[PDB]
């Protein structure tokens, strides 16, 4: 277990964002975004966990930072659900450990790009029972959502910001959109943003995220 | 061993465009495009072969039309040089049958989308040592172009048109660009056109292709 990166804000922390990378990245991959975001969120800590290094099946059993195994790309987007649940669990433990440092749970946010965003949806809307600040889900989807999903009263109260590129060929706009609807249909306060891009992050995307968090902190 | 789709032109054919589809698709994939172009190229025949049905490893051994095996994606890609060469070998066969039909090698063009393009690159610039009209590469790259790449006098004389999407997340824009650059350094007349799009084909791009061809046969 590689330890999460923790990036001190400018003033003392009274808020946190836990931010998970996608397949093959590491804890550094979203440092530049975190730091950019900390130019205006003055009291928000950014925690950047790293996924366990494990065989990835579409990559030939190549061992890399992975939240869960992907086994085929198509047709079936088939994944390891057990591993996914072990990660959702590790993230839950991260939320608890941030609370112990004195950050209030209404001011902890979970964020996730691609593979990472799949784990954030499961942790928030399947596992978590407390207050939470927000889910930000970048170029992602929720392979463990479906028509049987029911939210507790507490889970409905977690707002969610959902972002995607129009031209994503690895997680289709449609999948990103399905996860959003799933919660929209069910009462969750949830925003959708699309940008003209692929499976990546834009500056304007970061700006928007910065605006939504600050609105949630204020 | 499924047979090609041959669309015959409005006038006696004196040219030929062999178009190979992408992974998982069939010989009907580009039939609409070929028909669009024929309304412009009035003497130009389109023969659309189909990739044989094989296991694809990265798709879980799911059997689907496939020009060669993709065994991994990242960080080192892995494919089947063997099946690539029997696909290459079978394009060259579609060519010397068009020749026998009574078409001249100088107005036979090869065209490829994605996995098809990597097969057309290998046949034009590695196997074929004769006259050829030209290669059209769409959203693709050249797994078999490396530093040791060396063209012959006749291969250098084949023109190419390389087209790609800015936000392609399946075959990185850079992978398509690198094929263009290996061909350019080696004396080949290549043209590169980029589009605001993912892994797909646009109307403009299909308009750009028809124009290119009308110049090649003009």
């Amino acid at each position: 277990m590689t330890e999460p990166l923790i990036l001190q804000p400018a003033k003392p922390a009274d808020a946190c964002v836990i931010w998970l990378h996608g397949l093959g990245a590491d804890r550094y991959d979203f440092m530049p975004v975190a730091e950019a975001l900390q130019e205006s969120l003055l009291t928000t800590r950014f925690v950047l966990p790293q996924a366990p290094t494990r065989p990835v099946t579409i990559n030939g059993g190549y061992e890399m930072p992975s939240w869960y195994d992907i086994k085929a790309m198509s047709p079936a987007r088939s994944i390891s659900l057990e591993e996914l649940e072990v990660s959702a669990k590790m993230v839950t433990d991260l939320i608890e450990a941030q609370k112990r440092t004195g950050i209030d749970a209404s001011r902890i946010f979970l964020a996730g790009f691609s593979q990472g965003g799949a784990v954030v949806f499961h942790t928030a809307f399947i596992n978590w029972q407390g207050p939470l600040g927000g889910v930000i889900a970048l170029s992602t989807y929720a392979p463990t959502f479906g028509d049987e999903l029911e939210l507790s009263a507490s889970q409905q109260r977690i707002p969610a910001l959902c972002l995607h590129g129009q031209y994503d060929d690895v997680v289709q706009n449609a999948m990103g959109r399905s996860a959003f609807e799933h919660l929209k249909s069910r009462g969750v306060t949830v925003t959708w943003q699309e940008y003209p891009m692929g499976h990546e992050v834009l500056p304007q995307e970061i700006h928007d995220i910065g605006a939504w968090l600050a609105a949630r902190l204020g």
